[PDB]
């Protein structure tokens, strides 16, 4: 229940801009891409602005057309069941709802998607069609991103013709290095006064008051941080945090948010190389003092806390970055180079996409491998996007661990085509925190739809690969649980996977002994590597098929999937798809359709993290 803004055609009037941008975004990428085509106005001799359709009413569209050559732009990307991105939800209720007639409106929409799921750029889509319904005019062709290939390349294809045609049809024309925000480095800041990683109000990070959430996590403190493969191939983890005090509810099924800090080595030498002092405590004050985000991060701060704390300086750079660094190149066809990453084609788009994405080239590596791209710091705090929370699947159970939120992890590091060894901002973090001064992990809770039946005589049937066994340890914990306490619980199976037993088994031991106390009725697992052929969890899926067809049509059975995987998903899926089929018996296309149904029915639910 937030406030709205005031009628932002109403601030569009009183700021002489005539193009608004909204996105509908949820992890940051629609963000970007509105304020990267809101930036695009000037280049044409138009004024525009971004904004967040959440905190405005979008009923206002109808008065849009009291500014000459107006325009409104949606990026929006699609999720869960082809839904609206949160931040979006008010407007797609709305638009459901209204009869409001947007005559003389005219838009344009840019939808991200992905191919990789059943709904493509559902939100776009629907966004599109429905402001044609309600009396607007498209100005430009629905923008169909696919993050299963390279989005960033599919906006500026798609962006590269939106303006000419924008253009084109108001009578305007090209105009032929503008900075956000502005340096105000303090000399007397009362230490009080500085931020130093908190990620809301000042100070909150060590005065702790409920709520707790995305905007004040709360300080959870890692009780527990061990090892859970036997092997060294890899390294999965299984920490503990103390949630106690903090009023913070879950239930297995939901996922935990962390903020993370970067490598203190990775951000030391960032500032060596540009030969800035990163304890320099300063602000970045928006330059335009009518809009609302009046700083890239909470300020003020030092350069150290903002590449440590509030900044993404380990995925590759986005093309418009590239593009306005290459200014600070002293080396001609470095700054070429540089200023061609934002190619639509050739050989400039060919690099950005092999040396830059592909390479996972992260800003450090760029500066070392251009040795005479030299930008000021604070010009860089302003170009890198923020650093993002990180989610994991609750692997404990409220009811047995209220007080304490569990997570396993495999720790992320790998070797780059760049040359170097990448690792995990969230993952190396979390492996170096050590119950110990306790070590803490700001965090919050983000409910989900991943639950037990409620009915406790229900089946159940687990599919869990690899890491993906995270939730279901918390369903089992659950499960033993309503036993212990009298209750009736159906069968409880596990489908789990690794590469060898000796190797990468997580909970071995934990879940043997929900089998042999018969928490488990049964413990299939897969091992991949144990022979010459691989041996997943569909395969055995497939050999208990006759079972599993008798738990699921005449038990009522309910189905989960999770992991990182997206093929391995389709495939389990797929496996399903010839059970039923076999069994019904029916054709394939109807087998399909009777393991959909058990999705809409809440009887078959995936937790994919990819
Ligand atoms: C809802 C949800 C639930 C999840 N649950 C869990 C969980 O419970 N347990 C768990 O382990 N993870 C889970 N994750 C993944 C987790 O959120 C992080 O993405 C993961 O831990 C890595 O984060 P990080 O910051 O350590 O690495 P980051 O710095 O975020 O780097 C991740 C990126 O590195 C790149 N990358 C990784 N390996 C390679 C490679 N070898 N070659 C080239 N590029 C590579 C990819 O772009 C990958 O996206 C889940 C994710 C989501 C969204
Ligand atoms: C970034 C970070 C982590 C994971 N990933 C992706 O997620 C995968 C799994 O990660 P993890 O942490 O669970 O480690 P993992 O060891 O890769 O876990 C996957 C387990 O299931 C097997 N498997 C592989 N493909 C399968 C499939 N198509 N269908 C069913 N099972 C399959 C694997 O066997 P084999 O390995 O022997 O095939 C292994 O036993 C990684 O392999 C990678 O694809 C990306
Ligand atoms: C949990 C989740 C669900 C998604 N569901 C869909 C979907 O149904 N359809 C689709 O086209 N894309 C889907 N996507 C892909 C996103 O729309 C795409 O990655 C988009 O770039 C994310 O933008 P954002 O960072 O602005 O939220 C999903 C992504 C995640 C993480």
């Amino acid at each position: 229940p937030p406030v709205k803004e005031s009628s932002f055609v109403e601030k569009m009037k009183k700021t002489g801009r005539n193009i608004i941008v909204f996105y509908g975004s949820q992890t940051g990428t629609a963000e970007e891409f509105a304020n990267r085509l809101s930036k695009d106005a000037h280049r044409y001799g138009m004024r525009g602005m971004s904004a967040d359709p959440e905190e405005y009413d979008l009923a206002d569209l109808s008065s849009l057309p009291e500014i000459d050559k107006s325009l409104v732009v949606f990026c929006m990307a699609t999720y869960g069941e082809g839904d609206p991105t949160d931040n979006a939800q008010d407007f797609y209720d709305w638009l459901q709802e209204t009869d409001v007639d947007l005559t003389g409106v005219k838009f344009a929409v840019f939808g991200l998607g992905n191919k990789t799921y059943e709904h493509f750029n559902a939100m776009g889509k629907y966004v599109d069609q429905r402001l044609e319904q309600l009396g607007a005019q498209r100005i430009f062709e629905l923008g169909l991103g696919d993050d299963d290939g390279n989005l960033e390349e599919d906006f500026i294809t798609w962006r590269e013709q939106f303006w000419p045609a924008v253009c084109e049809f108001f009578g305007v024309e090209a105009t032929g290095s503008i900075r956000q925000y502005e340096l105000v480095v303090h000399e007397d800041m009362d230490v009080a006064k500085v931020y130093t990683g908190e990620m809301g109000r000042l100070k909150s990070y060590e005065n702790q008051k409920p709520p707790f959430d995305a905007k004040n996590p709360f300080l959870a403190a890692v009780t527990a941080n061990r090892k859970l493969n036997q092997g060294t191939e890899r390294h999965l983890m299984h920490l503990e945090l103390d949630i106690s005090d903090s009023k913070i509810r879950y239930e297995s099924g939901d996922h935990v948010a962390v903020y993370p800090a970067n490598d203190s080595a990775l951000v030391n030498q960032i500032g060596e190389i540009l030969g800035a002092d990163l304890d320099v405590i300063m602000s970045l004050n928006n330059l335009d003092e009518e809009s609302n985000k009046k700083h890239p991060f909470p300020c003020p701060t030092t350069y150290r806390t903002a590449l440590t704390y509030y900044l993404d300086i380990t995925n590759p750079p986005r093309t418009n970055v590239l593009y306005e660094l290459a200014q600070y190149a002293s080396e001609p066809s470095e700054q070429e180079h540089l200023h061609k990453m934002a190619s639509s084609s050739g050989e400039g788009k060919e690099l950005y996409l092999s040396w830059v994405v592909e390479a996972r080239r992260h800003i450090l590596a760029i500066l070392q491998d251009y040795p005479s791209l030299r930008p000021p710091i604070d010009h860089l705090c302003e170009l890198l996007p923020r650093l993002q929370a990180r989610y994991y699947s609750i692997a404990s159970s409220s009811k047995v661990h209220p007080n304490s939120v569990h997570i396993c992890a495999v720790a992320v590091e790998y070797e780059a085509k760049s040359g170097r060894v990448n690792k995990g901002v969230a993952t190396s973090w979390l492996r170096a925190k050590e119950p110990a001064g306790r070590a803490l992990v700001p965090m919050f809770v983000r409910k989900s739809q991943f639950r037990l039946p409620f009915k406790s005589t229900t089946p159940v049937i687990m599919v869990g690969p690899g890491t993906g066994i995270a939730p279901f340890m918390g369903f089992i914990q659950e499960r033993a649980w309503l036993r212990e306490q009298g209750k009736e619980v159906g069968e409880t199976l596990l489908y789990y996977g690794c590469r060898r037993s000796d190797e990468d088994y997580l909970y071995r031991e934990e879940l043997a002994r929900f089998h042999k106390d018969g928490a488990l009725t049964q413990l299939n697992v897969a091992f991949s590597r144990e022979q010459a052929h691989k041996v997943y969890v569909q395969h055995l899926l497939k050999r208990d098929r006759e079972h599993l067809w008798k738990l699921i049509h005449e038990g009522g059975a309910h189905i989960y999937v999770c992991g990182f995987a997206r093929n391995m998903a389709k495939d389990v899926q797929n496996t399903f798809y010839d059970i039923v089929a076999e069994f019904g018996p029916m054709e394939h296309t109807q087998a399909v359709d009777y393991v959909k149904k058990l999705m809409t029915k809440g009887r078959y639910s995936l937790d994919v993290w990819s």
